[PDB]
């Protein structure tokens, strides 16, 4: 027993991190097969940052203005393109360690691996999920960019998140491996904020499960709501709807505990009407929402 | 920016899982070169689990009576050994993946990363901090045991954890790698309990750091205390005496801030005294405890 923020091992990732510079900026790249994947503002110099042109800043660029380094070795760039917000770099050596892979993009409310890396050394890995707002709250410093959030499934390692930039609020933002951004952003240096963010409701039920799988139990109560009056509730606090599929979703939880969904909900309710009253469920004074239902099953077996 | 509580890359760790069974009891094991570490009570039945004498049990066995799987692979035993609590397995083959390392034996308050196996496979990586009663508050399930806990520092892999068994409150107790147990615990299935836990004052006293130099001042205060008045207060909430070396090795972070050791001891006071009152700090509604002074600097800005 025990329950904790827990990431895949990472092993499968760290094999295909490398280092990509462009004139003197340097970030991380993911080295696939031949081909290195990196954001594509790393063509961008501070003199650009502003209002850059991605189009002409890559049309007067050639592969030799780029340099990619695994480990101790130059890795030769022999083309390169741009894909949405990530540029592609081919290189003339397959990556040995290249892991059987998928590139998926992910819901709000879904939860991955980010392993940060620097100058293309993987240095931490921690588990965060994309928030509503499509903002992930990450831990990321000057060099940051290139570092990838991933998902395993069986061997399969699922790659869903790089790292672009940082938003005022301190929370972060980056693209799909197919370099779609998550969330309303644009790789410029320019002021950006992140919308209200809410709370992932499917999550903290999620979560009270897990409470009460580890004993954790002072909070349930013998009354029941129902869909549309909790959502009413769920709303005032600033917590997304709960559908009918999250519903579903939670079936087994719910029967291995024997508290029916609408009764986790209304136990939820009270704490968002009450609060904790001075009491933690599972070491935390607040509802806790970057736990998926998969995520609880998962580790509770 | 940005602060998240972050695992070592599990990589380096992963390459060196083994499988062992003995008789119906299988667990993790830890192949370093040619040796196969795994803790001793994989040679005890469900007869010996109460008082075991494992000098007995060991002297019955045969080397062919393990077996070692990495992979698909059986590794052939062609020795064994035990020290104290671990059971050391000669292998006929030395572990190509085998990092550099070291074994060291950690203190209350110290934190590693946690790669948490079954059947020799890596399931998840999560921090955690030795307790001050020698207990980690971990995630284990049956069939956990073996399990390292280690840390990375600069290629080299310091591994100070091996699971071993749950106590009744749901914590968990391990040796280091030389097979001592940390805290008064003993591998049998006689009753034992954790001592009352404490919180681990210096590292807070980090996180308060943290928390500044991620841009956050609002629990600080306009008074100081003496390092004397500050342990009779703060023991009065279970807390740890902090001690001058404490006070040295908060030196840094002290520096950087220019906030006073001491100064900060007096806003830790007023926290415990006030609470948050519906504040957060980093993302924590309650005061956190398992980031060393180290983990702060190497994480932040
Ligand atoms: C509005 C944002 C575009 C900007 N935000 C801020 O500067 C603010 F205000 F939020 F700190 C931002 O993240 N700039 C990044 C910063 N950077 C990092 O390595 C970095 C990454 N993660 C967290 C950090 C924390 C501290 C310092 N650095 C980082 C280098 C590349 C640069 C960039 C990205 C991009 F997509 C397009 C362009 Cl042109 C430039
Ligand atoms: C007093 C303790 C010795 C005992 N715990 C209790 O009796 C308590 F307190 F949990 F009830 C305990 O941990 N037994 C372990 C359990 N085990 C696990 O795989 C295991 C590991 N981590 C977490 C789990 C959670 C659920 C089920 N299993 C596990 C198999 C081996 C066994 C063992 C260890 C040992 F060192 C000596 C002997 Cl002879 C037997």
């Amino acid at each position: 027993s025990g329950f904790r923020k827990m990431a895949f091992p990472s092993g499968k990732v760290e094999g295909c991190m490398v280092q990509v510079t462009c004139g003197t900026t340097t970030l991380n790249g993911l080295w696939l097969d031949d081909v290195v994947y990196c954001p594509r503002h790393v063509i961008c110099t501070s003199e650009d940052m502003l209002n850059p042109n991605y189009e002409d800043l890559l049309i007067r660029k050639s592969n030799h203005n780029f340099l990619v380094q695994a480990g101790n070795v130059q890795l030769r760039v022999i083309g390169h393109s741009m894909q949405n917000c990530v540029l592609k770099l081919k290189v003339d050596t397959a990556n040995p360690k290249t892991p059987k892979y998928k590139f998926v993009r992910i819901q709000p409310g879904q939860t991955f691996s980010v392993l940060a890396c620097y100058n293309g050394s993987p240095s931490g890995v921690y588990q965060c999920a994309m928030r509503p707002n499509f903002t992930i709250k990450g831990s990321f410093l000057n060099g940051s960019c290139g570092s990838v959030g991933f998902n395993i499934d069986y061997d399969c390692v699922s790659f869903c998140y790089m790292h672009h930039m940082e938003l005022p609020t301190g929370v972060h933002a980056g693209t799909d491996l197919e370099g779609n951004f998550y969330g309303p952003f644009v790789d410029r240096q320019t002021a950006q904020a992140a919308g209200t963010d809410t709370t992932i409701t499917v999550n903290v039920l999620a979560w009270l499960y897990a409470a009460v799988i580890n004993g954790d139990r002072w909070f349930l109560n013998r009354f029941t709501t129902t869909l549309n009056d909790f959502n009413l509730v769920a709303m005032k606090y600033n917590y997304e709807p709960l559908t009918q599929d999250h519903v579903d979703i939670l079936g087994p939880l719910s029967a291995q505990t024997g508290i029916a969904v609408l009764d986790m909900c209304a136990s939820l309710k009270e704490l968002l009407q009450n609060g904790m009253n001075g009491r933690t469920i599972l070491g935390s004074a607040l509802l806790e929402d970057e736990f998926t239902p998969f995520d609880v099953v998962r580790q509770c077996s």
